[PDB]
């Protein structure tokens, strides 16, 4: 089997993006925030705390005749961004792009943090990284794709986020005509749950290439590039005006800079990534100081390929018995 979703940017800055899956008997469609960074598939629903929903689309499982209790389950997760959200867990059919798992883990909130509910057009996470990370209680749950696996054409998923534009997300086959040239793979750990790998290098607009190892994740549930201190600070120096400030939480540059693009190694391969990928827009509504979409890892404690750059490649998720990624220009 295979299946076939588009994903579509939230809001004008990529902040995220968001895949129609539909879960339930007769079926209820949620836009769903998919995140190769955690491994839990949670819904705003019928039992979420009602002030605490602001306008997104809920389940409620009592309308699904396929819908079953999973008797003592609860999940209860923590996000590296500092937001989170806990309930308890129902069993149901839940479809992405013509594919379909029975029996998914759908994790229901009952309370969620001030983020999701502020972010109107998040109806939840679907979660893809390794079944190791997921939080239900006292029986741990498999992700969508563990439980799609063995079904699929090939046990893959790629991942091909749009700039300012839809793109889309493939579970069992690897689309030829998505990208340009060879897909380049490289060596993953799963030893802390994550898609983890290491980048062989960088470089800074028309700069050299830097050969340096850099583990990081690849994440579609960041949004920005986290990196070294060293790397980014490199970065930074290319952009007249810019610095790190302490206030906004980051690296800002002035407005009306041209940025200079961004340089990462897969293997012997080379992902660049536009300049404007890396602009975020004004800090506060109105003003000319800018956000920037490479910031440091200092504080993470991991370096992480958000969106940023993975929304310039091709992305192979490819889930063998020894899993690997891959990498193509796009
Ligand atoms: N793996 C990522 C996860 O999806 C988000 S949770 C999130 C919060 C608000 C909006 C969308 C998602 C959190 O920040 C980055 C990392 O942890």
């Amino acid at each position: 089997s295979t299946g076939s979703a588009t994903t579509t940017p939230i809001d004008s800055l990529d902040d995220a993006y968001i895949t129609p899956v539909q879960i339930g008997t007769p079926a209820q469609t949620l836009n769903l925030d998919f995140d190769t960074g955690s491994s839990d598939l949670w819904v705003f629903s019928s039992e979420t705390t009602a002030s605490e929903v602001d306008g997104q689309t809920i389940y409620t499982p009592s309308k699904s005749t396929t819908a079953k209790l999973l008797s003592g389950a609860t999940w209860s997760i923590s996000y590296g961004d500092g937001s989170s959200s806990s309930g308890d867990v129902y069993t149901d059919t839940v479809s992405v792009g013509g594919l379909t798992v029975t029996g998914q883990a759908v994790e229901s909130a009952k309370k969620v943090s001030s983020s999701f509910t502020e972010d109107s057009t998040i109806d939840g996470l679907l979660g893809l990284a390794f079944s190791t990370l997921n939080t239900v209680s006292p029986t741990q749950q498999k992700t969508f794709f563990d439980n799609a696996k063995a079904s699929l054409d090939s046990p893959v998923f790629t991942a091909d986020l749009g700039y300012h534009a839809p793109g889309t997300y493939n579970f069992g086959f690897i689309d030829t005509t998505a990208y340009t040239g060879s897909i380049t793979y490289t060596a993953v750990s799963t030893k802390q749950g994550f898609w983890e790998w290491t980048s062989t290098g960088y470089a800074v607009g028309s700069g050299t290439f830097k050969s340096t190892s850099i583990d990081g994740i690849a994440d579609t549930g960041t949004t920005l590039l986290y990196l070294p201190a060293t790397v980014v600070s490199a970065y930074w120096a290319q952009v007249s005006g810019a610095k790190s400030s302490s206030s906004v939480g980051g690296y800002v540059f002035p407005c009306s800079a041209t940025l200079p693009s961004f340089t990462f190694g897969v293997g012997s391969a080379r992902i660049v990534i536009p300049g404007d990928y890396i602009d975020f827009g004004p800090i506060s509504t109105g003003s000319s100081s800018c956000f920037g979409g490479i910031q440091s890892s200092a504080g993470i404690g991991i370096n992480i390929f958000g969106d940023v750059a993975l929304k310039a490649a091709f992305v192979v998720f490819n889930g063998a018995t020894t899993p690997t990624l891959g990498f193509a220009s796009k």
